[PDB]
This record gives C-alpha cells, sequence and structure tokens, in this order.
C-alpha cells in the first residue's frame, strides 16, 4: 500500500480537488490500481440532508450514499467506483466513535480524542483504501487522500493529528504529502509569505511536506521558486505551479511537464509495486487517450449549443455532474460546447407580465439551442417552463434529453399536448386536489445503482443503439415519484414507447418518442456514471444529435 | 489386457490427440476390441461448468456426462461408446481420494499423494479399461491412454508417477509408451534438442519411451532420425514422423506406411491375444473401408457449400463435433466440403446501421450456400439472425437442418412467418414479459442418450427414410427449454409435422416440413453419434440434399 | 508484512520444525508480533481422521480443529494461538479449489493448477498471515512458513511454484528462504554433495535460498562452510549449523550465537517495521526469560520421576504434548525430569500369567515414581492398568493428575474401590451389557476451547490455587463420553469434590480429592495450552507436588 495526501492551503477556496483528481490520474498512467478518499471537516453524516443551493448538487453512489461533490471528480477522472465510506467526515467519525462508546468497545476507558479517535481515523483510512474500486476485485496500489478544510484550523484538528501518527503507523516511503498553497500577486510582485505561514503551521501540526503546489495568478518566477525552496525544505524542482489552462482536463499534463510522476515514482519507490503488462500497457494506453482527447480539445472549433432548462441556474454547482457529462460528450463528438442557461420560470407566459426582457432572453436562448436538456431538477416551482421547453423540443424536432424530473415533465407535456388532458398534473406538486389524471405516483425513496431491462420490441430505439444493444443497463437512481404506470398503455399506443423498465416490469425507466431525431427520457440519473474517456450514453446521444452525425457515433460505439 | 500410453511433448499444443485417435484405429484393424482413456490435468470435475468459448465445445456421452473434446475424437475414429469415467482428471481423482478420506477408507493412515493417490490412479485405469465399449459387452483387448498436459510439469506429476508404477503393476510387454515431440526448423536446419530435453525428463520421471513421434514442419532427414535414435535409445525405424497430409483421416495410413502396426504387434506380442475370424475379418474389412474413404477423398472434386449459421464462429472449436459430422457426411456423398461461417448477428437488419460490409458478406455467404445448418447454439444474443436464415431456408427451398436451438428457432420462424404471430418468442430469452405466444417452455436439465419414437403417420418423412424406417432412434440430448407442446396441434395442421417424440408423447424431438426438398429440426444433438464410417443420419441427409442425389443415398441406406 | 519460509531437505526426516519454531522465537525477541503457517503435503483435510499410532498425537485448537503436531510446537514456543486455517494441506487447498469449481467462481474457465490453484495458495497465505494470534487483535508483523515435505518432490510441487510467484507477488525484502539441508559424515569426512544436489533443485524450482541450515552430526569445518558458500551463493556467515545441544530449548540461543537475528534484521529490513516500547521491552524481557530458563536447565540436578501410565508408550509421539508440558513444568520447578513409561496393560494381574518380567518392571516403574499421570488415552484396551495406577495413587498418597480419560478412570477407580460397586464400568467400553452402575455416558462430540466455571465452595482446592483462584478457566477439550452426572451427589458426599463444571452445571470438568497432597482429574486436555514460559497449571501442580514445595509454587503464582 502507498498514500499521497493532498492538503494545506492558506485559504479553503484554493482548489485542491483538481490536484487530487489529477495526481491520481497521473499515477493511473503508471498502470497502478489507484483509489481515493475525501476528508470533509463538516459535521454532516452524509450530503442527503443539505439542499443543492448550499454548496452544490446532491451526488449519488452505487450504495445509494448521497455524498460530497468531490467523490464525483475522482470517479470521473480515475474511472473508479466509490462507496459511502470513502467520504470521511467530522460527522461520521465522531458519530462512529461516540456510538461505539454506548456499545462499550473501549472497555470502559476514557475515550480521549487523542489516542482513541485519531486511532479510529487511522483504522478507517486503512480499511477504506483496501476496498476494491475497479472492474475486478483487486485491492488498490496507491490511495490519494484529499484533506478538506485547511491544515491550521479547528475542524481539521483530529485529522492533522491522525495523519501525523499515520506518517509512521504506515512507514515513510509509503506516505507523501502534497501541500497546496497561496502565492498572492500585489503591485506586480509574487508574495510567498501566506505560503511560508502555512509551512510553519504544517511542521508545527507535525506532517512534513513533499510538494508545494502554488495557486498563483501567473507562472512562478525562478527567484520565487528559489525562495519557497529556501523557506520550505523541498528542492526547487518540486515547487509545482498549477496555473489556469484552456480546460481542467489539461491539468494532469501540466503536472506531467512539471516532473510530478518522475518525482512520485522516486519518493514512493513505485518501481517496487508489482505490475503486470496488462496493468502497465493499460496505463500507457490511457495516457495516449488523455493526450488524444486534450489534443482534440486544442483544435475542436465547431460549436454545439445545449440548452440546460431548470431552476437555480445561477447556482451552476447545483448541476456540476450535468455540466461535466456534457463536456465528456462534447470532446467525444469533437464539437466545442456552449451550454445555454435557461432559468425555466422565465419561459412561463406570466413572466411577460413581470419582465418582458426575461421572457425574450430565455425563449431566445431556448430557440438558439442545437439540443435541449431537462436536467433532473429539485422542488417544483419552475415546472411550467420545463413543460414548455418539452413542448418546443417535441414539435420543433430539436434533440432532447429528460433526466429524472425531465422524463416526468416529458410525460406531463405529452399528456397535456398530445393525449389531450390539459388538467393532467405532477402528483409531485398538485397532490391534495385528488384529481384522476395523475401522471406520477409516490412509490418513500429509491437510491443507488439499479438494473434497467429493455422492453422486448426496443430494437429500433436510438437509446438502445447507444447502450450497445445490451439487454440490461446499470445506472444510478434517485426518485420518490415515478410515472403512474396506468397511463403507459396509452403512451405505448401514441408512439411514446417505454424502451426500458425495472426488473418487476411495474416501473418505467426509459422512453424514446417514435419518429423524432433524438427525444429521450431517462428516470435514472445518467450524469454520475460518465467518465472522462467514457461519456454517459444518453448524454453522448444528445451532444451527437445536436452536432449532427448521430449515426457515425452509433458506429463508433458498436464497432 | 494391453496398454499404449500416448504422451510427452516439449509444448502442450503439439497435437497428441490425432496420434492417440489414430494409433487406436490402426490397432482396431488387427480386429482387437480397442478402448481409450483421456487424462486431463485440469481441475474440472467435468466439462459442464466451462463455457464453449473456453477451449471448445461442451461434449455429451451416453451417461449425460458433459466431457472433454478428446473423448469425441476416439469415439468417432474407433466406433466406440465411452462413459464419463474414461476422462481421468486432476479434479476427479483428487475429489475422489479426498472424499474417500472423509469416508475413512485408508483406516486413518496418512493419505500421502505417493503410494495412496498414485495407487487410486492405477486402480482407476484398471477399472476403466475393463468397462465394455463396442456393440457387445466384451471387455477390451488394448487400451490407448492419452496423457494430457506434458511429461515434465506440475499438473502432470501424479500421473507420470502413477504410470511409472503402472509400467510394473501391469507387466512390461503389456505396456508401451509413445512420446510425441517437437523438432523445430530454424534457418533451414532440423533442431532435435527440444526433443532430447524431453527424453532426459522422461527417463528422469521414470517411464521409458518406445516411439518418438515428431511434429516437424517437414519430412525428417535420415541424419535427423539417426541422431534422435543416438540420443533416445529407440532404433531409427521407430522415430515416426506425423507431418501434415490432405486431411486428418489420412494420418492412420501414414503411420501404417511407417510400420507402426508391425512394431506394436511385436512390442506388445499382439499375436498372443485371442481373436475370432469375426474379429479379424471385421478388422481387415474396416481397413479397406478406411483405404476406400481416403481414396474417395483423394479424387472427390465436386464441392458442396454448407452454411453454418450461429454466434462465435471465430471460435470454430465451439463447433468441433458439428464440423466433423459434416466431414463424414461429405466423404459418404463423395462431394468435397466447404463450410460457410455465417456469424448470425450480421444477418439482422440493424447490422446495416453499424457496418454494411458485415450485412452483405453474411447474406452473400448464406445465399451462396447449397445447404443450411443452425448448429445448436448457446446463449440467445444471435437468435434473430438464426430466424432469418430459417425464413430464407423455408421460402427459398434450400436444404436445412436445425440442431437443438435450430429446431427451436425453426418453430419460432414458422410461428412468426407462417402461422402469423409476430410477437411469438423464445421463452429461453423473453421470459419476464409473461406473453401468451410462448414457442418454448423450461422442462431443470435433460442429458445423455435417450429414446426417440416416430409418430404413427411418419412413413413419408425423408428423416424417417434416413433412419432406415426403424420405429425408435437412440441419440444424445441436451436441452433445458423444449417446444411448448400446446402449439403442436396448429403446426401439425399447417404441414410442420412432428415426425418423432419422447416415449411419453408429451415432448417433441424431430420435425420435417411437408413439401420441401429437405427441411428438418432435431432437438437432440445428431453430431456426437457420427462415426468416420457411419455419418449421423440427419447430417448425411443435409449433405446429400445439398449435393443432389438424396434419393440415391436413401437406397444406399435401405439396401 | 514480512515472510520467512523454512524449507528444503535432501530427506524429509531432517527436523525443520525446530528451525521454524526457533526462528520465529528469535524474531519475537525483537518484539515483532510473529505468526506461523504449516504446509503439510499430505491429502488429509485435517488430522481428526488419522489415529495417534500413525505419525503421532491428535492435536486440538481453539476452533476444535484436530490438526498437525507442528502447529503445537509454534504455539508453545511463540505464545501464539493458532486456527485450523494455519495448517495448509494438499487435502485442504485441492478440496477448496475443486469445491469452488462446482460453485462456479472461475466463470467457467479451465482451472489449470498453474495460474489458478497456485493463486489460491498465494491468496490463502495472505489471508492467514493477517489473522490475529496474540492476546490483542493486532495483525502479525512477520510470518514463518514451514514448507512440509521437501523442495524437489511431487507432493510439494504446487507449493514450490506458488512460493516462486509469492517471492514477487509479495516483494523481495518482504520474503526470505531458509533451506534446511543434510551434510552426511562418512569415514570421518563431511559430505556437502546431498546439500549441493538440493541447491540445484531449489534454483530450478525457482526460489533462491538465504540461509543453509545444515543438520550435520558435528560442528561444520571452516573448509566445509567455505565450499557450501562456493556452491550455494550465500556468504559463509549465513551457513548456520543446527547440531544437537542439551535440550531443544537451547536451539534459539545457538542460532542467536550464529548471528541469525542480525542477518534477518538486515535481510528483511526489520528496523522499518513500526514497534512501540511496549513491543520492544516485552521482546528484550522475553529474551531474558529464555536466557534464565536455559541457564536453570544447565544446572538443575535434583530429579523428579513422573510415571506416565497408558497404552502405546513405545509410540512416544502419541503423547508429544503431554511430554512437552511436563518439560515446561519441570524447568519452572527447577527439577530435572525423568518420565517413567508405564505400558498400562502390564500392571494388570493377568500379565503375571504371560510374562512376570513385564508385571514387575511396570509396577517397579510405577512404585519408583515421585508423581503419576494418566495421560488422556485413546481406545479402551489398557483401562484396567490405568485403574490400578489410580488405586495406587489414591491409597499410597503419591501425587496424581488424570487428563481426559484419566479423570474418567479416576471416577471408575473411586466407584469400585471407595464407594464399593465392583461391577461399575466405563460405558465407553462395556456398553451393550446395559448395567445400572454406569460411571460415564455419551453426550456425538465436543471440541475446542471451552469455559470451565468453578463450583461455589471450591476455595480450599489446590487446583483452584494453581489457576490463581480466578472463577473461570478457558482450556481445550476433546470427549465423546463424560462422567454420568447421577453419581456426582455420592462422590461430592465421599470427599471427591467436583471443583469445576460446564456453564450449564450439568457436565463435570475438574475434581480434586479432599485430604490428599495433590490428586486431580481434568476432563479437558491441559497439555495443549502450556507455553515454554507459562506451564499448564495442572501440570505445574503435578511436577511441583512431586518435587515438593507445592506451597512455594502457589506463592510464585499468586504474588
Ligand atoms: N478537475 C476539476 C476539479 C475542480 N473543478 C471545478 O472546481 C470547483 C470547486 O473548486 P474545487 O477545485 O473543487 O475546490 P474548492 O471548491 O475551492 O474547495 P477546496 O479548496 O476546499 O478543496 C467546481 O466549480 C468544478 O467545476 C473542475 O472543473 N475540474
Ligand atoms: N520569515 C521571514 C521572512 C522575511 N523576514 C524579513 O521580513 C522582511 C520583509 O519580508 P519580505 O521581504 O516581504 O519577505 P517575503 O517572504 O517575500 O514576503 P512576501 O512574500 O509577502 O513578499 C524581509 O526583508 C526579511 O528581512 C522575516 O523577518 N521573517
Ligand atoms: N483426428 C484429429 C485430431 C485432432 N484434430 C484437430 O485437432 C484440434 C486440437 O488439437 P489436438 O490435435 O486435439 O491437440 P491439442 O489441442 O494441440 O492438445 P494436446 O496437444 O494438449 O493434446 C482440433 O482443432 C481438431 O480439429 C482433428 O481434426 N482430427
Ligand atoms: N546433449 C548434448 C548434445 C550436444 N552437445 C554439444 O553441443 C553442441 C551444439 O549442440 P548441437 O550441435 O546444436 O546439437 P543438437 O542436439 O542437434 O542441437 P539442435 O538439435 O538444436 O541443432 C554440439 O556440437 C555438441 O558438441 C552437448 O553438449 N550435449
Ligand atoms: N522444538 C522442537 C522441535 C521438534 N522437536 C521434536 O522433533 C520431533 C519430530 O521431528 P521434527 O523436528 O518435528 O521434524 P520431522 O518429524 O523430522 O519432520 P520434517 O522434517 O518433515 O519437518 C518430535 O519428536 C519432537 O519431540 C522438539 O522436541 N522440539
Ligand atoms: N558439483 C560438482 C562438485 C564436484 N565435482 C568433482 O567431483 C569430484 C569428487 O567430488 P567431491 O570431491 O567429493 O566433492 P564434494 O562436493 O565435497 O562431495 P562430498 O561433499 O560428497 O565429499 C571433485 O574433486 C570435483 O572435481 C563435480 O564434478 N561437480
Ligand atoms: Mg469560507
Ligand atoms: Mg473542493
Ligand atoms: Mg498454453
Ligand atoms: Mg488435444
Ligand atoms: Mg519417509
Ligand atoms: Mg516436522
Amino acid at each position: 500500500m502507498k498514500y499521497v495526501v493532498v492538503s494545506g492551503g492558506v485559504i479553503s477556496g484554493i482548489g485542491k480537488g483538481v490536484l487530487a483528481s489529477s495526481t491520481g490520474m497521473l499515477l493511473k498512467t503508471l498502470g497502478l490500481k489507484v483509489t481515493s478518499i475525501k476528508i470533509d471537516p463538516y459535521m454532516n453524516i452524509d450530503a442527503g440532508t443539505m439542499s443543492p443551493l448550499e454548496h452544490g448538487e446532491c451526488f449519488v453512489l452505487d450504495d445509494g450514499g448521497e455524498t460530497d461533490l468531490d467523490l464525483g471528480n475522482y470517479e470521473r477522472y480515475l474511472g473508479i467506483t466509490l462507496s459511502r465510506d470513502h467520504n470521511i467526515t467530522t460527522g461520521k467519525i465522531y458519530s462512529h466513535v461516540i456510538s461505539r462508546e454506548r456499545r462499550g468497545d473501549y472497555l470502559g476507558k476514557t475515550v480521549q480524542i487523542v489516542p482513541h479517535l485519531t486511532n479510529a481515523i487511522q483504522d478507517w483510512i486503512q480499511r477504506v483504501s483496501k476496498i476494491p474500486v475497479d472492474d475486478t476485485g483487486l485491492e488498490p496500489d496507491v490511495c490519494i487522500i484529499e484533506l478538506g478544510g485547511t491544515v491550521g484550523d479547528i475542524e481539521s484538528a483530529p485529522f492533522v493529528e491522525a495523519l501525523r501518527q499515520f506518517q509512521f503507523e504506515v512507514g515513510r516511503e509509503n506516505f507523501a504529502l502534497i501541500h497546496v498553497s497561496l502565492v498572492p500577486v500585489i503591485h506586480g510582485e509574487q508574495k510567498t509569505k501566506p505560503t511560508q505561514a502555512a509551512i510553519k503551521d504544517l511542521r508545527s501540526l507535525g506532517l512534513i511536506p513533499d510538494m508545494i503546489a502554488c495557486r498563483c495568478s501567473e507562472e512562478l518566477n525562478r527567484s520565487t521558486i528559489d525562495k519557497i525552496a529556501m523557506f520550505c525544505h523541498v528542492g526547487p524542482e518540486q515547487v509545482v505551479n498549477v496555473h489556469d489552462v484552456n480546460s481542467t482536463y489539461h491539468v494532469p499534463l501540466l503536472l506531467l511537464k512539471q516532473h510530478m510522476i518522475d518525482y512520485l515514482h522516486s519518493r514512493l519507490k513505485l518501481g517496487e509495486v508489482p505490475l503486470t503488462l496488462e496493468d502497465k500497457e493499460r496505463g500507457s494506453q490511457l495516457l495516449t487517450n488523455w493526450e488524444n482527447m486534450t489534443k482534440n480539445l486544442d483544435d475542436s472549433d465547431d460549436v454545439v449549443k445545449i440548452a440546460l432548462v431548470g431552476k437555480y441556474t445561477n447556482l451552476k454547482d447545483s448541476y456540476l455532474s450535468v455540466t461535466k457529462s456534457l463536456e465528456h460528450a462534447s470532446m467525444k463528438c469533437r464539437r466545442q460546447l456552449e451550454i445555454l442557461w435557461v432559468e425555466a420560470s422565465n419561459l412561463e407566459p406570466e413572466t411577460q407580465e413581470v419582465d418582458k426582457n426575461k421572457f425574450h432572453d430565455s425563449w431566445n436562448k431556448l430557440s438558439s439551442a442545437d439540443g435541449i436538456l431537462v436536467p433532473g431538477g429539485f422542488g417544483t416551482r419552475g415546472i411550467e417552463g420545463m413543460i414548455l421547453a418539452a413542448k418546443w423540443a417535441r414539435e420543433s424536432g430539436v434533440p432532447f434529453l429528460g433526466v429524472c424530473l425531465g422524463l416526468q415533465v416529458a410525460a406531463i407535456e405529452f399528456a397535456r399536448n398530445v393525449i389531450g388532458r390539459p388538467n393532467s398534473s405532477s402528483t409531485e406538486f398538485l397532490d391534495e386536489t385528488l384529481l384522476a389524471p395523475e401522471d406520477q405516483v409516490v412509490i418513500t425513496m429509491r437510491l443507488g445503482l439499479r438494473p434497467t431491462i429493455f422492453q422486448p420490441n426496443s430494437e429500433w430505439s436510438n437509446i438502445r443503439k447507444l447502450y450497445g444493444e445490451v439487454n440490461e443497463v446499470h445506472e444510478r437512481h434517485r426518485h420518490r415519484y415515478e410515472i403512474n404506470p396506468k397511463i403507459v398503455n396509452d403512451m405505448e399506443s401514441r408512439g411514446f414507447i417505454f424502451v426500458g423498465k425495472d426488473e418487476t416490469g411495474q416501473r418505467c425507466e426509459i422512453f424514446e418518442l417514435k419518429g423524432h431525431p433524438y427525444y429521450v427520457g431517462t428516470q435514472y440519473h445518467p450524469e454520475y456514471t460518465s467518465k472522462v474517456l467514457e461519456p454517459s450514453r444518453p448524454f453522448w446521444g444528445l451532444v451527437a444529435a445536436a452536432s449532427g452525425t448521430l449515426g457515425e457515433v452509433i458506429k463508433d460505439i458498436n464497432l
């Protein structure tokens, strides 16, 4: 086993999550079975309690574990599947050892937070890094630990102590620390004193740093690096600069130009880890897929405009997984992406009574879009705008994907505007009216990776061509409310055909509309399973249809 | 009793199985009641657990014993019937003696693998070689043992020790060893050092060789033989060469030109075995049937093209028994065979959306074929191509045989395309839909040689003419799923007549379609029962219909 | 993790088990949490099927796992508790992977013994060496693997391959090989060619040796070591000599004079393993307990004679754990031990009709003994001699311990000779007579470590003083037959008081007779739990009573 801990910061907004998700990617190019752990200093047990307004979207794992965003960034960069244990939190570990006290397992000793709770952290990291994460049950070679918060805090405090002991309870040369740090620029001069005042605290809290990964606004001066290597004890080759480049998928290749694999190969003796040619050649091939997709980003010019239609579009992190899946689908089509933020409530005609500028800008963005996405919203208060965009996408022939709530407004749209029931309703919203035309029903939660089976006649469905025509699809779910299955025999007659269903047959999970270029609902969330080299099939479908050449993508899949 | 053990190899891919199946054939020309034993060093109990992708097809014996391919090669060369005991394996003998330990039969001694387990091998070979195998219950005169793996391994190790003791526990002059060996050619020179480095190991592991059966790319030089006879202790007449010739049915006659009967008659004193004229004259007559059928192969020119339509056609060993039965049927018709590999999924119209070249090449091969075979596939994922080939074979009048799954897609085709139920389905595939037009039902396994009785009106059926009009047929089965017997009264009315059924009447086992030149389903497997001088009657039917002169074959049978 | 494999031999009787049990002891003096694994090439699943005549006694583990003797030698040298998984066997691993085939877990591949079964060995050793074995659930630092059989065999063959891969699947510098070897002496010359013909085979089978641990009859000549270091590649300091010394408890200190800790500290980098002072100071203290107890053996002169009374005394290995527990008890009392082998059937008066010399020698040895032991025999055919020795031990006041069957003949003796029922009987023997005075009953097996609770009044019992007066005792059991609990209220009245019972109260497990210097039955086996620095309390009681100063031992315990 080996560990690399990514850590530090003068400030908590500094962006450690790319250097974690990008260090682990570079180590996966050596062919190593890499894994990752997030530490979050917040008290939440797991993210399911905190709304998407409050620091971004509610992620989903194979377990159903509603979790921190930063798990998702490692899953999509590293190709790995994570579990709800990979998110260490102050909530979890304190709830764990305090529940263990009432169980009695410390034999009625004191449960001081030094010794015993820092021992539970060091045990948890050693459990979790041995859980398998790739397509086979082989245990990881290297674990990337992202230490949330900063080193020099009061929510960080048990973790930085636990990791001082863990620098020895796992031997040095099986552990390395990467310290992210701030180097401000003021009046044209690079200021390395915030960094030198977090190297003092790092040595004090007891870890010793290996890298000094500065988030400067610039290239670091040769004299700036020379002084950081005088005040921190690292050699000047190790003072990596992580400055902005044309997209975040380039960041691994900047770190590779900055020798970071050659340093980590030495500093963790990675030549002593046992690897097969099936490991190593997969490693060097994955490097060439990353060099190819970044070269394709560097000279892709032909734009594709996708309208993302929903509430809270000013909080873009409320959709981080939706955005990132369109970026993967974009780079695979070799069309450059623009996403058009349509704040759905502005499409509703009553907006014309409040501000006409909002009513025109939103319908302008929607009309300009080469493809349309209803992105699995939350709450109900924007729903009429999401219905109008689904009417537009059906009648104007524009490519369409409905995710989760998106499948459900598509059924509501089709009921109101093709089946001809204008009172038909989201039972998710208009409940205590008790009306008969209910497009949905509550069936109290359903979460995690679940099996979707294709219905028998489905051969013609573009969505089934995009899934490689395989009879079952494994994808991640969230929904309380599902389509009322007593309308399905009507929709099945009117050309709205339910391509895919749950294994009991009673629950509807995919539809495709007959006789449209690409119009799909998926009631699972296709966002979360997308990887940077394997875009999620419904999202690859959307960005292909909007680019043209949907047929040529269907060959690239099925060959 | 006498034994000939066929053994050895520098490399395991060297092809011992022909020299075994061809040594035993030469001894059967002396009229001896020959038998054979396969040793397989793998840990499988029996082949039923390992899929046809993984080292070829899943064979079937009279017992229902799902077994190694190499049993089949002896059955068809030697005319013998084998039993699941004739396949010795590392799985079987270790499962046997370790189960015998918990039963207690070693009286609470240690069960060392020397002495006791090598004694169980020497007991098993002495049990098995006394089991009868011909058309009468007479015990074998000579047993051919094929030692799988190589002599000089760790999976071979108990067998080569057991056979060192067995060289004495059965006397010398009742035992002989044939060592197959590699003589590479490099820069134009024959290299006999791989062979001399397996004669060293053979003497070391303790058996002494009799023959040195080289698999060179060439005729062995007279100086190459002279040096192999200097480093091995065999005389130069005994260094047989087993080089390639125009078909594997010639290999016995090469070994007969190379004195191998005259040597084995001496080296095992085969003149001292008691034989009747009914043995000896059957022996010398069978030799003339082999000289005749090889002479017929040497100047047969008129081709017959048979389309073999199924999944995994790149894995030709997944169909080894199907191929070999067509070769017997070919040589009996005196038409030279070409088999057209139709990878069935390419016939499905959706292939035109993926690669048109595959769609044309597959329909081109199918259209070019003089006869068509649906070869008892496995899984379900190619089934629509196998249905289209059955539609083609019915409407275009081309000769057709459906084996196992082949009978079942023929019923599905006939239901969809003549009875007019386009939703009718393989219950083997489309199960949890619970539809009413089920062409099949599960009835949990059914294996081995079973009795098929012809239904009363059957006199006109070409398949019943090919079985000599005899009222019952004994053939080998495998099927979980069988035709739904509640459709049969419809098919019986529409000219799809079930010529043969199980003894209870409730299960359907053969059909022939009225008013077509030759269109047959058999739900048993006709492949496995074919012998090199007695081709399986449905396969003799197919290759005759495709050659023309199906009527002239029906005289050759019934006279 | 670290491994040391102890291996090799020109001959299998060479005595590797001391060098294993003594290498692991030396590593435990560094304070490392050492564990050990036995490999036995025999086909037995576990030793319960093989009688104590056939290669020695039937051991017992905490699990109830009836196991190879050699587990016991590590338990008593290393202080560790083992589990039935620590005994790898050819029986177990082949029964495991062949049972795994019928379960299907190789996905229907071939299960060749190369790749897949050698992978199961390498998995089993990596599972087993992480099971905890000390008084706390901390996983081992170093594992000693004793490779049974020899390197250069056919029962060894999968293990030596598995260990060639395991030299890399665990990195070099986490693995070391110790090769035990034979150096015969003939006509006064040391012959190192058997050794040089097992170094050739070792390199061939692919492991590389580190030590060359010769079992010569002598000190190795400086020229003999120099030539072994010329033909093996080890340096001459590493050619350890393991010659005979005054008792086997000295062997670790010979290996310590021969630098073997200083070599293993270097060759496995044991300075890089994390240790506490509670580890290290326990390590260096345990070394001084071993230096003290070996110094006490070097000048202890005052003999104590213990009669071991039972069947099969010519097969001393049928009692190896009984003998070894008396040696621990001896060295703790500082009296030198003689054990008097009383073949129990010779004490029976009918022997006087067959050979008077046997009748006198056996009663002479019994009369000469300072203490008496009935050692948990097997079968029944010597029982009357074991009853007469129990009569003698009760009436002549001599110190007595009955183990298992020993407690039971003590109840039978007391019934016949104090309660006055001369027909009272072992129901273990005289069953189908159906008599009313049954001293025993069948209650179908009971095995492993079980809880014994002391009965309330027990304060005066010397056995309860020897157990430190603690209310519950944890010790290892074997018995089908137990004392008939309907006699206990009589024995409890006559001064035969059942000091200890099972937690249900219904089963009787210890007795002590009132008003005798030391007379104890234990129905568990106290032998197996004795350690070289912690002799089993009933056996420490016996050898103390026989030495005199039983009171002074009771202070050494309770202080
Ligand atoms: N490979 C990555 C990593 C991060 N981000 C972006 O980074 C964001 C949040 O910043 P991040 O780098 O994850 O760190 P912070 O949120 O600043 O938090 P912290 O520094 O506490 O780790 C999101 O907007 C996400 O789009 C990204 O696009 N690609
Ligand atoms: N740890 C330090 C670093 C610097 N100085 C002194 O503080 C003066 C002003 O600090 P500065 O020159 O700004 O040093 P930097 O570390 O570069 O500060 P910044 O990065 O913000 O420019 C220096 O000339 C030096 O004499 C100090 O006392 N202690
Ligand atoms: N009389 C024979 C014997 C073998 N084969 C061909 O030989 C094959 C496999 O090789 P074989 O000679 O059976 O031996 P190997 O598979 O090489 O295995 P081994 O050498 O371990 O016995 C099959 O493709 C089969 O068509 C054949 O056509 N006719
Ligand atoms: N068992 C043997 C055989 C040959 N030689 C020597 O090795 C030399 C080279 O071997 P080579 O001449 O190639 O002998 P072959 O056995 O024919 O090797 P190959 O079949 O590969 O040509 C010979 O001249 C001979 O002196 C040897 O030492 N031991
Ligand atoms: N620390 C030890 C180790 C072994 N023995 C003695 O050694 C015996 C058996 O020999 P052992 O050294 O265990 O090995 P072998 O039986 O010769 O078997 P192998 O060489 O196959 O391991 C028993 O009589 C036992 O008394 C001992 O007294 N003390
Ligand atoms: N591997 C070896 C070792 C020795 N010799 C030769 O064989 C002769 C006789 O062997 P010996 O002198 O007995 O060597 P040892 O290895 O000591 O044999 P032993 O230990 O039995 O005395 C030696 O003089 C030497 O020339 C050899 O050919 N090959
Ligand atoms: Mg803040
Ligand atoms: Mg972050
Ligand atoms: Mg191979
Ligand atoms: Mg073969
Ligand atoms: Mg022996
Ligand atoms: Mg031993």
